[PDB]
């Protein structure tokens, strides 16, 4: 399934062949291609590799991102993780995670899965600058795509108007997964002009009022949260305001069915600690009660609508730029190898010469719940 | 380990020595005993033997009860059932469901897992006559438990101010769970004095607009909803008011978590299948819109609160009226082979001599994953 390049190549990351045949039997390493470059992808975690990294040889190994644990309570979560210590606090930028790096004469930019992107890897250029890889072609850009015109999401950062922007926030080494410290990052954006997610300052616990000042700032302008940093990066912990959590509801309640498992409950979960921890009370927690109901039953209640009056699937809209047209095919594939049900709905030149293409995404596992339901099927739950 | 008598009489039932092999080795059947009485109890389903199915002879098997499915459309939930043919109406009153029959000279009551319950066993002469199983002694009264003072819930119906009473919904068969037809088991209950279940009447897809009529009232009244029965008793499906999903959320939220999976979930989903069904709009949607907001977050964030100024552990607080102490002792026993937290908290003797004891159970799971959260743990 996997050929012996690749396991030698996992041997010498001190993985054990007995393992290895595991993985290779049950899935966990898939043999991929791009534009004619074979690597292996990690569909699962194993040892020091986690979910996500890709081999393409010996010294070509892009370590998966790890998972950012997140506080619910913010001066509680800050004292058990830095007790008084000083850490950043950057901007969290609700979008999608790639890794930008260089694998022979290519820049290829992958996904959190470990898929090559061909719309971000199509793009990277109008993102970024190579002189990077240049000086540093050993080391891997991480960042967050975000915009109103993503391939991945339906929401996003306010402040960016059109398309799409690339928003660092580590730079981790090959193989080892190793990130640089952040002054050293901020070092390095700077000097290649990397576009870096926003940077609020060094704080403490001792500050803890002036991060709720911040996470009430932030909610005020539809921004999704901080994530918290130790300056040596071996310390990070993520917190999501408010409106990142009822603007996520809102979104998903128009599927609602075959969700992630829990995705409303964690949301409505973080919602209640928040309101817990800043002692809201009164007309001001009755505006957040109000919205949650809100965010949870009118879009649910609209689908249903939707699909009882005629037999159209739930349906998400959402636009990209790509530079030809032929990237949108090639879109068009990877979404089905993603398993999502989505086709070019419409398409047009900008004034740019960029093509805009809207697509459009089905749910029909959720839309058939639905109309089933609303048709009269009865069930145990 | 069963025995080879239990043994013989599930191979009689026509169960294969393999499959009962495998149920006696993961435990799906289990052998218990109630006041030197012993019996099999079905802890998970097998074939024609329902989940809590009990088996003390050949004769004395009481079925399981079925899993009552649910529309959450009710126009289209009557039309696919029913089509345009009558069904009878009945209250779906929010209790724990009770199963009584006899067994040699004893009147025992069993609860949805297939237990023997000390405490309505105790008391079951309080809410039934017994004359029923003098000229049935083969047929076992199906009812719902519903008041106040309940020991297994902290909601019931609005119109019992006191104690708890028995609600009849079904008489079954021994063995074969055969249910009598609506109308001789309704005949029946006046007969022999059985406390019912209301029944609203013979309806049918064309009185839609009455049901929903009835279903406002019943929110209104906050009652938990009906029951639709065909009157052979083969075609039965429920249908809950928002009262009874909005106060399950209410209650639940205390907690929060370590509960079954969707149960918050299942309940907003039939909220909103209701407010699209009846094309709730304006003040009237933001008004639930509200409601459903209140029950998810108050509750939740006054348990926070109190585990946050405590080493207290997340409890609710209940109460039920005994006849003697030593029932009281039996049912915290029987609450902890149920796995429930239980301990008395309170008693008080009654003017009637009853004795009304409060029960505490308590929620460590809950607790525990509330109060870390609370102290700053981070998760993925
Ligand atoms: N400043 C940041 N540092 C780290 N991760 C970020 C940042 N901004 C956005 N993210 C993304 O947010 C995720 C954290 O989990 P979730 O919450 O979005 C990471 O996987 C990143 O893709
Ligand atoms: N009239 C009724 N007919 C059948 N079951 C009822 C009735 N009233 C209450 N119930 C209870 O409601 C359950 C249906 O599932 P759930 O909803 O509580 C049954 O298991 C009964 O215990
Ligand atoms: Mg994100
Ligand atoms: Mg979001
Ligand atoms: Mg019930
Ligand atoms: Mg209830």
């Amino acid at each position: 399934m996997v050929s012996s390049y690749f396991k030698g190549i996992l041997l010498n990351l001190g993985l054990d062949e007995e393992r290895i045949e595991v993985l290779e039997n049950k899935g966990g390493i898939v043999e991929d291609e791009f534009e004619g470059m074979r690597y292996l992808r990690l569909k699962d975690s194993a040892r020091s590799l986690r979910r996500g990294t890709v081999v393409f040889d010996e010294h070509n190994i892009i370590l998966g991102f790890p998972h950012i644990k997140r506080v619910v309570q913010l001066e509680n979560g800050i004292r058990r993780a830095f007790k008084r210590k000083p850490f950043y606090v950057e901007e969290k930028v609700d979008g999608y995670n790639v890794r930008v790096a260089k694998i022979g004469e290519k820049i290829l930019v992958f996904t959190r899965g470990g898929f090559v992107c061909p719309f971000t890897t199509e793009r990277i250029e109008d993102f970024i600058t190579l002189d990077f890889f240049k000086d540093y072609p050993n080391m891997v850009l991480c960042g967050e795509m975000a915009g109103p015109e993503s391939p991945y999401l339906v929401e996003g950062p306010p402040y960016v108007k059109e398309d799409i922007q690339f928003f660092l926030f580590d730079i981790q080494e090959k193989k080892t997964g190793r990130s640089l410290p952040v002054e050293e990052r901020l070092k390095l954006a700077e000097e290649y002009g990397i576009p870096s997610v926003e940077v609020f300052g060094l704080y403490d616990l001792s500050r803890i009022d002036e991060l709720h000042a911040l996470i009430d700032r932030l909610t005020k302008e539809k921004r999704e949260g901080i994530v918290m940093k130790s300056p040596d990066m071996k310390k990070i912990v993520g917190y999501v305001t408010p409106y990142a959590n009822i603007n996520d509801i809102k979104i998903g309640a128009r599927i609602f069915f075959d969700l992630p498992h829990g995705y409303f409950m964690q949301r409505i979960k973080r919602l209640a600690f928040y309101l817990a921890e800043r002692k809201i009370r009164g007309e001001e927690f009755d505006e957040y009660a109000r919205a949650l109901g809100k965010v949870l039953l009118e879009p649910f209640v609209e689908s249903i609508w939707d699909i009882s009056s005629g037999d159209d699937e739930i349906a998400e809209l959402f636009t990209v730029r790509v530079k030809k047209l032929e990237t949108a095919h090639k879109m068009v594939t990877h979404f089905e190898r993603l398993r999502l049900k989505i086709h070019i709905d419409d398409i047009e030149v900008l004034d740019n010469g960029y093509w805009r293409i809207t697509f459009k995404r089905v749910y029909p596992d959720a839309t058939k719940e639905m109309r089933e339901l609303w048709n009269g099927h009865a069930f145990v739950d």
